[PDB]
Formats: structure tokens, C-alpha cells, sequence
């Protein structure tokens, strides 16, 4: 059971969702609106950027833990950026599913996180046979 | 069964993939390490930028049934960046995983894609009660 | 049966060929001959650049029937040059012989066509064993 | 039997094979790739550049050979450059073949090599009737 | 069965592996490879550098076992060079073979790592006799 | 059974051996130690070169058995750099077998000779698990 989060700051362009227990753990959703002339038709795109921050105390005293002392924080980060017509909603979503699953092979079953590359990694497209 | 892909241009620090029968759709993975480390403590940064790219076609007209009428492309951009020490990576795969249900939320069920925002969005955080 | 060509401008250092339906198709051959001798020794050098050309119209839509929709045509050139000394005309056919079988295997049974590298190609010489 | 040759530097852009016996023969192949709009769409140009070297020396004593003298080195060099939409590979792969036919009929049945044009030689193109 | 790495850096010239438990043991090779004028003779050299370092803590005090370790690790490095022509590569594994013979005699077997050459030790040649 | 050499040059830092029968092929020894100033630690470092050549004639022309060997002969080095601290050598004597092992496995084994860096090739480490 995941905790809840209530918003901090509410706006029709951004909101920020803040963790009661620990305020420094953060979620902002912002949209941007603009038109674009692709097909001799005012497409309306929407880039939304979404940012998940959470500050991660990591002294590590590697199998030892005796008392509280002062935790030193670093700031882990998760920055995601979807821009696409809203007309094309559907498709942009297959492509979000898409992005997920390569990111996923890439990073949580890979080893990405810790500065690899697998060129023989199991990449696919969003099209379909 | 999607399309698989094949490398396209290797390096290291940055590979891209893309698909045979559609060269416009694009995965890209750069990692840059660094080594920023924390007061009494060594940490090995790992920052990831994966950006996928598709150029569809905009949408057909919906009481259209001509045989072949081809409109211009637009450009789909998904793009995540993840930053994170290397001693963290489990916890950081988690917080990918909230992350992935948050924009979910917000975006596959509901309307941000169009570009509207919800307050109301159940927003959870990684922690768990 | 393939459609035969004919001269359209002559000149003993470069012959163009043309076809008469379609004069956008051409052929020609320029040859350069110089006295360029190693030491004590007296070679004759033919350098010879070929080009084809042929304008291509760009490929119709897939699921397409319709009758007559003509789109602008792309440039399609194939460039070999040739150099080597006269005296050794058998051995320049013979590494004529090698470099199709080289190009082929890397170009019509590979994926170079669309952009791909393969290092695991069967590349192999002129000589014999 | 042709003896194999073993890549010596590979690169996503350019693979050189070196023999193993003989470093001094090569074959090199280099990929550029651009985006062209022929037809308001756009196209992945592909422009493959093949090149084969062979050092062969050619004091050319007639008729007489005793010991092993330095022997002095000209280049023998055949280079290709196949341009054109990734596409439209079929129809590449066509000219690729016609080219092939014509440069034989010129150069291997022919005299181009040492430095003659034959007006009357049957060129053809890839079309068929 | 030893921890495999995988590549950091990928390059025509140099290649960097990397534990990934831990990135502070790497081993990179690099290539350098160039035309060597000799008489009457032209024969290419390569120069390999191979480097193997591991950051292994300074040794525990005696009697004390620490809650954590805090110890100030240390610069721990192997590197060899390798240079000589491809032609006589069968020559250059036999020179490497009777280099690591000899250098297990004095370093493996022997003392010169406490600081002591001995010079009664038995070295071989690649020569036989 | 090798041929072993005798010392031509006897110091306290420096010992150099050389074939009786051939002169050119030398192998040479120095060590280095200095104290290094760890923080809470003072331990030693002693630094290895070990330095071997060949003065192998470069390789014979095909075809002709001369009357008396005149070939210009070239040179063979192998230098291997060994340093750490003599409280952990047996680590270090560790670190110079997974070393030798991989140097056999580019090397011994493979291509890296003619001057090609094999991307995927079985590096391991020290460390079992």
C-alpha cells in the first residue's frame, strides 16, 4: 500500500505533489500548449513534463548501523518529457507503452543504471507484425 | 509480436536503434557518468537520457474512405532521464516503477495528453505504509 | 530482355549512353590514361569512372489502388573507378571479380542497403590458397 | 578457395577488412546517411562508399626471373559509392546489377582497361521490356 | 569462475571493461598501429597497451574487527606493452609466452615483489635449443 | 628445453640478462621502492619493469632461398609494469594471473596482434564468486 500524496501547489499549467511524512520527496506535471502547422492544419501538441525527485540519504556504512547521525542527502530524479498531437492520443500512448518496455530491458532488467550499454539488448518498435 | 530493431550508430556513450522498414523511428540511450561525491563518502553518478522518436502520419479525415491519401508527418518525442548514484539502483528502480504508475495515471487514464490537469489524480508515492 | 542503350554525346575520353524512352537513364565511361612509371620501370595507368544513373519515382503508399498519381522522382547513382596499370590487366579483373563478390555479399544479401554494418561478413580476397 | 579477411578497425561508419597474410590489401566500407524531402517526404538517403586496394608489384621482368629483388609497388584501387532511398532497395539492388553487367561488358569482355572506348558495346538498362 | 565485465568506452582505438559490482577495477587495451620503413622491406607494426588496476583497501589493523570498514583503499596497477610487426605474430606469442615465464619466475615464484632481484634465478629464451 | 642467459649487468636496482649465442636478446629487470604516505597507514610500494627483446630479421621474401641471410632485422619488445604494495602480494601475484589471462585471451587468442579490438570478447577479474 502505497502512501498517498496531496498537492502543494495547484495550477492550471503545473502541480506539485509533496509526501505529508516527507515534504522533500516531490512530483510536478507541467504542460506546455502550443500549434503547429504540420498538415496545413493547426495541430494542437501538448509537451508535458513530468519530474519525480526524491532525496536519498546514502552514507552506506557498508553492514554497520549503531545511531542517528546527520544523513547526508543526494537527489535521485526521474525527468519524463511526452510531446505529440492531441489528436494522435491514442497512438502516443502505444508509444508511452512502448518507451516503457525498451527502458525497461535497458534499465530495471539490464544493467544501465550502473553506466552499461548492450548493444544485443532486446529493442522493439511500437509497430506491430 | 512488435518489430524488432538492430543498432544503427554504436558508441559507448550514446547507441541508437532503428527499425528496418521504418528508418524515422528511432531509441536512444546515453549514459554520462561523473563522479560527484558526497562529503566523506564516494559516489559514482550515473545519468540516463533515453529518447524515443516516431514521425506519424496526421490523422485522416473520419468520414474518409479514399484508397490512398498521404498527409504530412508529425514528430513524437518521449524522452526520460534518470540521474542516480550507482549504489542505489534498486531503490531507484523502484521509484522508476512509482514514477511509471504516477504517469499513468495522470496521462494513460487520464486527460493530460489533450492538456488538462486533474488535482484530484490519485498520486502515491514509493514508500509503503 | 533488358532495353538497350545508345550513344547520345561521343568523345573518346567519355561516352555518355542513353535510352531513348527514358533519357533520364544514362551510362557513361570516362577513361584518363597517364605515364605514371615507378622507378626503373615504364606503366601506363587507366583510371576509368563509371556512373548510372536512373530518376526513380518515390514508392506509392501501401495500401494504395488508385489509378495515376505520379510523385517526383529521387536520384539513384552507382560511381566505380577503376585504376591500375595496363600491364596487369589479369590481376585488375580478378580484384574486379573479388570486390562484386565483396559488394554483394555486403550490399545485396546484407543490410548496408538500409544502413546497417554487419563485422561478421564473410570478406574475402583475391588470392588463393 | 579465397582466403578470408579479418576486420582490423570496426566502427557503426566504417569497416576496414585486412588480409591476414598481407596487410597491405584492404576493403573498406563507409555508410553516410542524410534525410532528403524528393517528395514532401522524408526519405533515408543511404550512400555506401566500397573501396578495395591491392599493393601488386609490377617490375615485370619478361621472361626472366632468378633471386628475389626489392620489388616496387603500384596501387591497384576499385572504388563504389551506391546512393539512394532506403526505400527503394529492390530497385537499387536492380541497378546495382545492371551497373555490374555494363562496367563487364566494357571493361572484362572489352579494352577499357588499357585505355579504349568501344562505341558499339551493348549497354542496357535495368528496365525490361 | 571470475566476475565478467562488460565495456564502459568502445572505441577503434581503446576499449575500457568495468566490474559491475564494482567500477573501481578496469582493464583497457589500446592499439596503435603504423607503417615501420625498414630496408628494402615494408612491414607494419602494432603497439598494444594493456593496463589492469584494482583499488583494494589498505590492510586491516591486527585484533580489531571494525564495525565498518573505513579503510583508505589503495592503487594496485599492472600494465603491459606489447610492440612488434603483424608478420611475425607466431614470434611475438612465443616472445610472450617466455616473458610471462620469466617474469613468473622472478615476481611469482620469487621475491621481487618484497623489493629483492635475484640473480641467481633461472630465465629462458623463446629460443630452443 | 630453452636456452638460458647469464647476467651482463649486476646492481642493487637493475639486473640485465643476454643469450650467450645471441647478444641482442636482453631482459632486463629494475625495482622501484618508495614509502607511501596512506592517510592512518604507512605502508610500501614497490614498483616492477620488466622490460624484453628480440632482434628477430624481418620475414624472408616467398620463393628464394638466398645464399646468405642479409635481411634487415627489426624489433620485438614486451614491457609489463607491476606495482603495489608488498603487504598484499598475494593479491598482487592474484592480479597478475587474471591479468595474464586476459592478455592471453585479446592476444594469445585472438586477433588483437594484427590490430583489431574484439568488442566481445571474456575479460574476468580477480574477484570469484
Amino acid at each position: 500500500a502505497n502512501k498517498p500524496m496531496q498537492p502543494i501547489t495547484s495550477t492550471a499549467n503545473k502541480i506539485v505533489w509533496s509526501d505529508p511524512t516527507r515534504l522533500s520527496t516531490t512530483f510536478s506535471a507541467s504542460l506546455l500548449r502550443q500549434r503547429v502547422k504540420v498538415g496545413i492544419a493547426e495541430l494542437n501538441n501538448v509537451s508535458g513534463q513530468y519530474v519525480s525527485v526524491y532525496k536519498r540519504p546514502a552514507p552506506k556504512p557498508e553492514g554497520c548501523a549503531d545511531a542517528c547521525v546527520i544523513m547526508p542527502n543526494e537527489n535521485q530524479s526521474i525527468r519524463t518529457v511526452i510531446s505529440g498531437s492531441a489528436e494522435n492520443l491514442a497512438t502516443l500512448k502505444a508509444e508511452w507503452e512502448t518507451h516503457k518496455r525498451n527502458v525497461d530491458t535497458l534499465f530495471a532488467s539490464g544493467n544501465a543504471g550502473l553506466g552499461f550499454l548492450d548493444p544485443t539488448a532486446a529493442i522493439v518498435s511500437s509497430d506491430t507484425t
